[PDB]
Formats: C-alpha cells, sequence, structure tokens
C-alpha cells in the first residue's frame, strides 16, 4: 500500500520502542506500513564526553541543545529522507495539534521530527532547519519525545491497513458490553432492542448531549443538521 | 522528600519503560521520587486465550475492553494504593489537560491511571471506578498509554528534586547558544551586552510579541502588568 516514513532526532531513541514494538503501531511497523528511523545527536559529537548541551547567551539558569551535534543529525536525516520530507519541531510554541492538524500532517509520505531536550534549541536552527513547529498541548514536559510519539501514533491511524468516529465533530456516545447488569447498573434497553435506527438516533443524541455538557465550544464550530438540532433540543429540554 | 506513586492499568506495561528508564523521569524513578507500578488486565483473565476485549451491545464495528479483567485490575491497584488514590481515565471525552490541570493533578500523592484500548471501556465502569476523566488533546490515538505517559512526565516535574518559565502566561522567548554567527545569522547584540536589565526586558518583550502573534487567545486570559502593556504596545507598533 501507501507506507509512511518518519525520521526522528532524539537523545533517547529507545523511547520510541514504545510505539514501534507494541499494539497497532507495532503492527504497522512489522507490516512495513510505518517506518520509524532514529538519529541521536550524541552520535554526531567529536569531544570525548559526547557533549550535547550548551549555555545560553544572555545568561539564564537553563541549558540548550548544542547546535553542532543537533544540526548535523538533522542534516543526515534530511539526506537519508531525500526530497519532500517536512521537518517538524515539537515544542509549546508550536501550532496546537488537533485532529484537523493530524489529517494534514498525515498527508506527508515523509516526516522528520526534532525532539528538543533541556530548555530548547537555538532560534536560528528553527528559522533555517524547521518547516513547522507544533505543540500537542498547553502543558510542559521534560522533552519533545512523548509529543513526537503522540504525533506518530495519531497519524499512523491514517495509513491504509493500519486500523482494522469523532468525525461528526462530537464526543463519543456511551458504550456497553457484558454483563447486562453490573453493580446494579443496567444496559440501556434500546441497545438491546435490535432496532438499528432507534440505536443510531439514541447514540447520536447522547453525543450531542455529552458535547453540550462537557465541551460546548465544540458545538459552536458546528453547523448542525436538521436531525442533530432536533435531538439536541430534546436532550437539552430533558436536562430539566 | 515528598515522593509520588502512580499505578497504571495497561495492556502494554512495557511502553512505560520509555519514561521510567530515561532522562529526567528515569532519574526520578532511580531516586525514588517517582514510583510507577503497572497492572496488566491480561493477568486478570481466566480463559485459556487471555481474552481482554468484548463486543458492544447495540452493534457497531469496534470492540471494547472486557469488563471483568479490567475491573479486577483496577480493584487490585486501588487496594495496593491504599487510601486517597485518585483514579484517572485517559480519553478524548475527558477534561482537557493544560498546565493548570497539571498543577492540580500534581497535588496528589497517589494516582491510578487507566489506559483504554480498542474503542473504549464500559460506561458503568466509568461511573463507578473512575474519579476523573482527562484528555491530553483533541486528537485520536490508538490507546490511552501515551496520554498516561504524558501526564506522568508533566506532573513529575513538580516533584521536589526532580528538576535541576511559561508561568507568566506567555510563550517562551527566543534562545541562543554558540556559535555567535550561524549561516550568516547573528545573536541579538543585547544578549551579549551583559545588561541583565536590558536582557530581561528584551526577552519579556519577545514573549509578549510571540504570544500575540502565535496565540492571541492566551493574551485575553491575562491581566497584563504596567510593564507588560508597555512592552507589548511597543512590539505591536514595531510590527508596522
Ligand atoms: N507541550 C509540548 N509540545 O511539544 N513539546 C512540548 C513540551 O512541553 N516540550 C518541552 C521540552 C520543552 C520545554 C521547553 C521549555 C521548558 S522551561 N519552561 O522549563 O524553560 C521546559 C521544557
Ligand atoms: N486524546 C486522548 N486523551 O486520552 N486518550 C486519548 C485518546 O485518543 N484515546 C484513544 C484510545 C481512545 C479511542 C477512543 C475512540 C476511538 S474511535 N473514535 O475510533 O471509536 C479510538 C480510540
Amino acid at each position: 500500500g501507501s507506507h509512511m516514513w518518519i525520521g526522528v532526532i532524539s537523545l533517547f531513541p529507545e523511547m520510541f520502542k514504545a510505539i514501534t514494538e507494541f499494539g497497532v503501531t507495532g503492527r504497522a511497523v512489522k507490516h512495513n506500513l510505518l517506518k520509524v528511523e532514529c538519529w541521536n545527536p550524541r552520535d554526531f559529537t567529536f569531544d570525548k564526553h559526547k557533549t550535547v548541551d550548551d549555555r545560553p547567551y544572555g545568561g539564564g539558569p537553563g541549558m540548550l541543545m548544542m547546535v553542532q551535534p543537533l544540526r548535523d543529525a538533522i542534516h543526515t536525516a534530511k539526506a537519508a529522507a531525500g526530497e519532500g520530507a517536512k521537518v517538524i519541531y515539537l515544542s509549546p510554541q508550536g501550532r496546537k495539534l488537533d485532529q484537523g492538524g493530524v489529517t494534514e500532517l498525515a498527508q506527508n509520505q515523509k516526516l522528520i521530527l526534532v525532539c528538543g531536550r533541556y530548555e530548547g534549541i537555538d532560534e536560528r536552527l528553527i528559522q533555517t532547519e524547521i518547516d513547522e513547529e507544533w505543540s500537542i498541548g498547553d502543558y510542559v514536559l521534560t522533552g519533545g519525545e512523548l509529543p513526537a510519539m503522540t504525533l506518530i501514533d495519531a497519524v499512523a491511524r491514517f495509513i491504509p491497513g493500519v486500523l482494522g468516529s469523532f468525525a461528526d465533530g462530537l464526543l463519543d456516545c456511551p458504550h456497553y458490553t457484558r454483563p447486562e447488569v453490573l453493580e446494579g447498573l443496567t444496559v440501556p434497553p434500546v441497545l438491546m432492542s435490535g432496532h438499528h435506527e432507534e440505536i443510531r438516533k439514541w447514540r447520536l443524541k447522547q453525543s450531542l448531549q455529552r458535547t453540550w455538557l462537557r465541551r460546548p465550544e465544540l458545538l459552536e464550530g458546528l453547523a448542525l443538521t436538521d436531525e442533530q438540532r432536533k435531538l439536541l433540543k430534546e436532550a437539552q429540554a430533558e436536562h430539566n
């Protein structure tokens, strides 16, 4: 099929075993649908102690990524990638990732992901080496690895053959499995009823309600259908 | 010091080696500041094939987590945790994580994190076993593991002794390290000037500008100081 190549720059490549050896993503790798290839800046040093950090000009308490080893790793990856590979830097200054963002990134046959450690990377590397800066969320982590893994996992689902909802813009509906009663709680009868049309409508109505209650801002980005407006109005009225 | 305990429920506990064997978080574990303990629902099965998924009532193309193995793993973890441990389910329906959210979660000496696979878990388990539902972002992943790892990494930074900015509400300023020129790009002179006061003000002004340009909504949640209003107005005017 149409595979995907992901180059990764990281001081901790082994972290990426978490997505390449396990589950859906581990299957995608075994089936050559997804390929993840790592370069460690530490391999690109020349001093005895393999120094990969550097002090920031203007002072400040933290450290940055040494420019030369990082720059050399990026260039190597760009070369092994060949043409067309987009270079993504994960950081809290980047564009905020959401599923629309994932769909766009997914359209790239080749990606290179730069995972920063310490307090960041030199701003000049961002201008010259980085095409897009992205954030997986407004929280602060110890490094760009986990966001890179999150990105990889998210886009991998778009690769044909990888998988075996939410696209309506709404939160998911409540799901139920065995047993029929649990701690004296029972499955909603309509799910047993066998009526696929009653069931579809009930699930949709739940999603509308749950989105309304939990994430009302998600509802303003939406141009609801006749049916959805109906079912939401019913659910809003019944919350009284 | 004041350590942290994190119980984890996952079909893929080995994924968590990515945070427990590496970097800052790997150090926190080695120094008993952070403890991560995993229970696999697969260990709680009794059938020959260690079945951990189950069909959803009302039909639908996907699978859910079998209730019994998952429920038994949760209960075991709650018991090993003892009193006070809060139980977090990671999912796209949860409350949206941000750093404020991380600061709150961080105040818990004990956490238990439930990582869902397949298309989710039974809604009745959520009502009875789960205290808080959280999302790391509006994107869809193959499982709750990476969000759980993200959460762990984020809160770990609040544990005293773990670490060795952004709290002003603003994006970070541009950072620079060796060399002084790079691809014919030079370090802003003021960072060389040695004037800690000029430097502080220049960095602040950058953050104000970068927040304004990249994340203007972050600026509306802010009650700017006299100084910040000054420097922002200057930066807005100079964007002309
Ligand atoms: N969110 C994210 N999406 O992508 N990366 C994300 C992230 O958190 N990266 C962190 C490693 C970088 C970082 C930057 C600044 C500081 S600080 N304020 O201590 O100087 C600490 C850590
Ligand atoms: N974001 C997140 N924050 O925490 N978990 C997050 C997440 O993405 N979890 C996914 C495993 C669960 C999931 C749910 C529904 C479907 S679906 N729409 O294919 O039925 C697929 C996957």
